[PDB]
């Protein structure tokens, strides 16, 4: 649908089989999550970090749906302040900002 | 405008009357810009994440331009890899996210 942005666009979402609230984030190139328990085979991603390498694991052939909108994605785990989708799944979705 | 997510969603703008590029980025509160002079006094803030805890400066009765458009409140300024455009000053100008 259409957002207004006085509150932060949080969403639904249903990634893998679980649904979670994430930001549209159009600041942010990539979808990350924390707290999550995808069943996906996942890969391990190096992400230079204060203090060394963050822990961060990425997962391909992820089920993604916002709003009706069905994709398969790359989702990133790591630490994140709240679930983030970034560009790379508003893309997927023909997700547009308008003024 | 009506303005894609391929690549980062960056517009000019007119802040405190000197142009300059930012990001719209639907996941920030707030604007901030770096390396700009303004008049008058200023507040102490903090913007986080990781990357650190970062003290900013917030100024006010900050003009700010976006095609024509105009507002006059609170921005910050601060270390920041791109100016970026916030949610703050988005609603001012209408912008909403589509999908």
């Amino acid at each position: 649908p259409q957002i207004t942005l006085w509150k932060r666009p949080f969403v639904t979402v249903k990634v893998g089989g679980q649904l979670k609230e994430a930001l549209l984030d159009t600041g942010a190139d990539n979808t990350i999550f924390e707290d999550i328990n995808l069943p996906g085979r996942w890969k391990p991603k190096m992400v230079g970090g204060i203090g060394g390498f963050l822990k961060v694991r990425e997962y391909d052939q992820v089920p993604i749906e916002i709003a009706g909108h069905k994709v398969i994605g790359t989702v990133l785990v790591g630490p994140t302040p709240v679930n983030v989708i970034g560009r790379d799944t508003m893309t997927q979705i023909g997700a547009t900002l308008n003024f």
